[PDB]
């Protein structure tokens, strides 16, 4: 108890030597136990014998001399390292940090069909419908515009939206807590894609409101897993996201300028202005090459392959940290 | 005999120390077996003496330990280790999970030149000549559609073909199992080179039967290793080589209906529809750029600017994936 | 005292063994100082007991064998072994060579709010102003070329230059050594950002002085920590960069001449010399792809073929190295 | 002498034990002399010591055991390992093969200069000079087809080409072996970069020999260690390299007749036949996309779609072998 007498521990062969303090230090563990402990006592020897894993113990024996830290070797194994954890009995606390180190009835039954289709075949079977009635209104959204075109284009936008609509409201009555149902952003998207409709029964707002009728493509997320990990990896992603953005904005009015001040004493020149040349700037970074305006001086043409050069070096740099992030979430939700 | 009796095994002054009933788990093997240990022993010291590789023996014990785990360390060669099991003799189903683990007359002769070509000289020599009819077949169904163009494309035609169907025909027979002849696809393909021609002796069915007269570019499949790799491939990247598509086809239909409500308004947009901006969309997330169609816009250059940027996003997230499936297969075919 | 007697180390069960010669090689250390480890002396085996981390005494017992090498081992975490250095007493010499081979009144308040922004609360706030007159000056340098233009963008310009001069001239006087003051490239900058229009008050230098206004971007370097990481790594990426546009040198002389010889003797041929070919082979190679000009002959879609597809390689060659520099500081940066 | 007695052998408290028959093996080494290990002896334990490296010995003594297998461990530093083996005295056929393994008067004169110009001071001042003359060579060149243009042309192109003389000359009687004077490919360049304005005192000819007078760019090679990195990477790439080349075959004729069968009943189509839709299929692999052709009809733009995608794939594949090619050679060259 507190008493600097040494203990010698063997693991398989392996000697280890430290003192009772030390594993007096955590009274809840094996080695900290007398009692538990005993049953492992050699005294002819005067040791006590595991026949576990070698490589393990430097850390277990570590976690006692340093007051806490439970580090994995990065020889051992992740499961045998945690199988050895638990038989020290190190604790819930302790391995809970170890993880968080590692990187880790009628009202029911109608919830499980829509929330949890895995649940049972009829639950699956549900997802298929709502599936199709996605690819049908996206379908249907597009010929709108079509110039080709009671209206053979409101028995499809309404038979689309009893489905968003009875659908949307099973989810609401279902749910257990109302007050956190606005927190999934899953489900804000099933409620943009029901207020357009719902509230068409100033033209600025009349465009709008047809705009967030574009937004329906989400309600996928509900059923692709690959959805999930964009919006994760986006989420998690949003410094080295929004320095390309940056990085091309810098990039933009910094060669933008220059191809105006080299092509501007022309009559054949295509860059009027600034401005005018930002969409120049943006497609020749990003080697889309439109080909709508093209410089024609030589320092138009110098400023021209500076900025394809620069354009591929800027975009490069943030892009593999965004894919590495991507490969987690993706690699992890298996 | 699973008696608790202690058992000390020293490797090259490496001291390990186990239970009796430990190496009696497995009595087939070395340490196992009284009879065979025993060669080892030294009355001297009370342990059991090994020359060899130190490392390698902390997997050894642990695969006693543990029951069956055989996990070769991290530190260790592949090829000292795997001489290790077989000297401590573990057994031939233990050495296939490591394997596994770690990831890996006249008929007859015949059949040699028309399937194994580096089985000798002549069987090698008639590869180069199948080659040649594929090369001669491929440059005479281009050259077919040329402007310009008894029937001298019939005397090449039918000649790639005598080939076509007699080096098909002794691959038949000189095969063993009939039944298991159509689970290859290299074979299909010999057949798929075989229909159209065959059959040509409803306007849709002409048209797509010659479409079919161009798979016959797979048959250099049999004589090029790297077609075989990029097959493996894909077929192992179905996931993410979907998922791709299935990022475009979001990317698509989110950005041909941004640009067409931001290029409606004009007696000069070049966006009549949606269905219209589906092409531009993928020109330009590819970074492709035709020109054929570009906004003109104030928010169709900022839907034009951001279909750019999120295109070389939502390509390069699953492609390091698929490059690292083919440096798989491409390695490992050395 | 350098006499090859010999010296027994135990840690924690791990046993080690020198000469006292080796560890007398530094006598201001714990273990070469008789004084400091004699508290750790056990009479009853002859040996020093420490009850301490186990993996990192054999680089730290090799420190005194090879005479001051001291380098972390691979499996030791940084945090740990930095701390067992400090216990056993190394030296602070010792010390910071481990840290370079692992890689690592009333003047002085004003002097933080314009330098140090994140002092305090108005310290910072002043960063916001700093930077929207950063962002005004630039929306009005564009605007002023716009084809549409007490003069409206001279109010802005000495606006936002009134900030640009008073801002700069306190951090010239609460500065402590003025003559390291232009040591800084980012004060050279404040100055190229005064220079034109306090010196607007031959038409190449009024051309010259107008382009010395699109400096002003590079201002944000002050509020911005990417545009920082950016400096530090095209600083340390001078030969990959270069390297870059000197094999885009050799390619552009290589296919423009290419082109030009297959693309000469044609009416309708767009080379009428090497030079004019120069920007095909930038847009080519960078896969920009204008459409400007494009081949009409066999031979020059050849030499376009191979000019876009050793466009991408001469391009990719050198990336990574600047993508890994990159993410080294940005990383580093946290 | 190969009698099975026993041998303990203590590193640095570290204990090896093994047979004297293993160190027998190797007469030559440190252990395997018993006059040389006599000097490390301890009569009161009877044990060899050796105050050196601990995790070095692993291999060392596997090196006896295994025969000759001689590998470094993957926890030992390079330059630590490699100076262990000098010291047990392995030999230099068994230090030579671990480098292997780990990847590794009047004309002496002359020679110099016009050889290895990092000898003095005048010596790299000549590799200035025969820098100037390639710069104004390439210069003069391109400025030949300009449509602007005793003959000016003919001044530089002989003042450049006695330098081209005057020093390939040195270079052929200050060398050694004339018969080994080939190999070395960059002499070759200096001799095809003299073969066509020494042969110029049927049209096909003298416009080839106008081409071979673009070779001289490679000149730069003797004087840009850039150059030498980028020539070794494709001469230990052309497996990818054509890998790359065979995979754009395939795509280009089965890109190109997909489109041509879809833009084939269209009086405003571009394809007329396989072989023009080949530039197509390039350019829009390549993301190139010069817009000088693009599809119209529904399946057209389908085939544009999937030949933009398998593109941005079939590329990307064997670069990253290339890419890790180069920066071995890259790397290594410091
Ligand atoms: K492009
Ligand atoms: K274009
Ligand atoms: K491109
Ligand atoms: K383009
Ligand atoms: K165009
Ligand atoms: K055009």
């Amino acid at each position: 108890h507190e008493s600097s007498e040494r203990v010698v521990i063997n693991i398989s062969g392996l000697r280890f030597e430290t003192q009772l303090k030390t594993l007096a230090q955590f009274p809840e563990t094996l080695l900290g136990d007398p009692k538990k402990r005993m049953r492992y006592f050699d005294p002819l020897r005067n040791e006590y014998f595991f026949d576990r894993n070698r490589p393990s113990f430097d850390a277990i024996l570590y976690y006692y001399q340093s007051g806490g830290r439970l580090r994995r070797p990065v020889n051992v194994p992740l499961d045998i390292f945690s199988e050895e954890i638990r038989f020290y009995e190190l604790g819930e606390e302790a391995m809970e940090m170890f993880r968080e180190d590692e990187g880790y009835e009628f009202q029911r039954q109608v919830w499980l069909l829509f929330e949890y289709p895995e649940s049972s075949g009829p639950a699956r079977i549900i997802a298929i419908v709502s599936v199709m009635v996605i690819l049908i209104s996206i379908v249907s959204f597009c010929l709108e515009t079509l110039p080709i075109f009671t209206d053979p284009f409101f028995i499809v936008e309404t038979l689309c939206i009893i489905w968003f609509s009875f659908e949307f409201l099973v989810r609401f009555f279902a749910c257990p807590s109302k007050a956190g149902f606005f927190t999934n952003i899953m489900n804000i998207i099933d409620i943009v894609a029901i207020i357009p409709y719902y509230v068409t029964i100033v033209r600025r707002v009349v465009q709008i409101f047809r705009i967030m009728r574009i937004l329906r493509i989400f309600k996928l997320s509900r059923h692709s897993k690959g959805l999930q990990i964009l919006g994760q990896t986006l989420k998690a992603s949003m410094r080295e996201l929004g320095l390309l953005i940056f990085f091309l904005f810098i990039g933009v009015i910094l060669f933008s300028s220059a191809v105006y001040f080299a092509e501007a004493d022309e009559r054949d020149s295509q860059f009027p202005s600034i401005p005018d040349a930002f969409f120049w700037a943006v497609v020749t970074m990003t080697t889309v090459g439109y080909g709508d305006m093209v410089p024609t001086t030589i320092g138009g043409k110098i400023v021209g392959s500076l900025c394809a050069i620069a354009g591929v070096l800027t975009i490069a740099l943030p892009v593999p940290v965004i894919v590495s992030n991507f490969n987690y979430f993706y690699h992890r939700e298996t």
